[PDB]
């Protein structure tokens, strides 16, 4: 990715995060992505999925997410504009009772 491509990809990722209470940066056949989506489904939370493998600038987006979050893998979850992390991170928040209130606070759960 060129520096302009990384910049454009970051802007794209930020706009998605800004315009969705819950965002799941994903890949279509990632088992961990499927797990987190299933959890959110069952919690009644609406999310925007973005499948990097189906985006033309998916590599640039993954590079931008690394720069932005230090994370190299999908799923890469944001809630209310804030970085959550991967499947494990989301499961951790579900485990300590913080996830539903976070999801409610930002509108992801009505
Ligand atoms: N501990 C991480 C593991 C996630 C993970 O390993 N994701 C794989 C996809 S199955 C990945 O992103 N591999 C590198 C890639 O596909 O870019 C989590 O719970 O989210």
């Amino acid at each position: 990715p060129t520096e302009e491509q990384l910049k454009m990809a970051l802007q794209k990722a930020q706009q998605l995060v800004n315009s969705n209470p819950l965002v799941v940066f994903s890949k279509t056949y990632c088992g961990y992505c499927s797990r987190v989506k299933k959890l959110f489904d069952q919690l009644g939370a609406r999310y925007q999925t973005i499948e990097l493998d189906q985006e033309s600038d998916g590599d640039a987006i993954q590079a931008a997410l690394l720069q932005w979050t230090g994370q190299r893998t999908v799923p890469n979850v944001f809630i209310g504009g804030k970085h959550i992390g991967g499947c494990d991170s989301v499961m951790e928040k579900h485990r300590d009772g913080k996830l539903v209130p976070m999801l409610t606070e930002c509108g992801a759960i009505a």
